């Protein structure tokens, strides 16, 4: 027998209530700017589907980030553009400034607002208890917004969070894996980086929703408060679920499998074993205790659930006691 269907607990029908054009990205026509407005300054890095550069817009002298695409299906390019245009102006959402057609590569190049990022491998070792709560609340503003707008990011991880610490400015970037949520839709499970993949992806449960981003956020919170990067360190996608089971326990995992009538890959049988649910205290030591409090642990536990339906929504997460001083300081 097949798996039990699932629906998002919140923002379930927001795309159904919108005109077809909002989410029907295959019919989206791309609006092209002038490629001569931009002069590349230097390379910043690379991605699976791109090469990214710092550039100067020669019409206004503004610094921009240019993402020149590698060959990618036209519908996937239209999807990222549509999602970016839909989320434009949203809290802590990266701004897509322009779309141009590269002359050498003949591919599109997406032009973004520049963020003066403080590299995560250097920034995280300086963050206080307050900074983690502050930036976690800022990520939640972006997530509650994109979820309310019927979009799942599906690639939440430290590298997709640009922080200008000096200006306490955060932007959630790289919407290249983002999708529109539609009740009853089965999505590709081959999304996100290994360490941030939700149990639904690892067990091949396709009818997932916004709650997938909440698991990714929990992985990020666990890595920050415990100073353990990555928190769930799998050797591959199968071992990734084993790393989760050694912390969350195998009992809740088999309960989750049973609830949704998920047929487990036979490989999993011999590697999952039997594991008790651990207490968060075993990850606490003299070097991370200043970032760990009962509020942090209670909040973390409520994010890292096998059952996607039982994880906090971004809005419920914002109401958690862990953020009381951040909320009070923002008012
Ligand atoms: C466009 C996109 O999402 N792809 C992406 C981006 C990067 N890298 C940066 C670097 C900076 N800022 C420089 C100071 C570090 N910014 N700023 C705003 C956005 C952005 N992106 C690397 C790799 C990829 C794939």
């Amino acid at each position: 027998s097949g798996p039990v269907p699932s629906r998002a607990r919140v923002y379930t029908d927001v795309n159904t209530h919108r005109p077809r054009e909002y989410w029907d990205y295959e019919s989206h026509v791309v609006e092209w700017g002038n490629q001569d407005d931009y002069q590349l300054v230097r390379k910043l890095g690379r991605g699976k589907y791109s090469e990214v550069f710092e550039a100067i817009n020669i019409t206004n002298n503004e610094k921009v980030v240019v993402k020149i695409l590698k060959p990618v299906k036209k519908k996937k390019i239209k999807r990222e553009i549509k999602i970016l245009e839909n989320l434009r102006g949203g809290p802590n959402i990266i701004t897509l400034a322009d779309i141009v057609k590269d002359p050498v590569s003949r591919t599109p190049a997406l032009v973004f607002e520049h963020v003066n990022n403080t590299d995560f491998k250097q920034l995280y070792q300086t963050l206080t208890d307050y900074d983690i709560r502050f930036y976690m609340y800022e990520i939640l503003k972006a997530l509650d917004y994109c979820h309310s707008m019927g979009i799942m990011h599906r690639d939440v991880k430290p590298h997709n969070v640009m922080i200008d610490h000096e200006h306490r400015k955060l932007r959630l970037i790289d919407w290249g894996l983002a999708e529109f949520y539609h009740p009853g839709q089965e999505y590709n499970v081959r999304v996100a980086s290994r360490y941030f993949k939700g149990p639904e992806l690892l067990v091949d449960y396709q009818m997932y929703d916004y709650s997938l981003d909440m698991w990714s956020l929990g992985c990020m919170l666990a890595s920050m408060i415990f100073r353990k990067e990555p928190f769930f360190h799998g050797h591959d996608n199968y071992d990734q679920l084993v790393r989760i089971a050694k912390v969350l326990g195998t009992e809740d995992l088999y309960d989750y499998i049973d609830k949704y009538n998920i047929e487990l890959d036979p490989r999993f049988n011999d590697i999952l074993g039997r594991h008790s649910r651990k207490r968060w205290e075993r990850f606490v030591h003299s070097e991370n205790q200043h970032l760990v409090s009962p509020e942090a642990l209670d909040f973390l536990d409520k994010l890292l659930r096998y059952d996607h339906q039982s994880r906090l929504t971004a809005r419920e997460a914002m109401e958690h006691p862990y953020f009381y001083t951040v909320v009070k300081d923002q008012a």
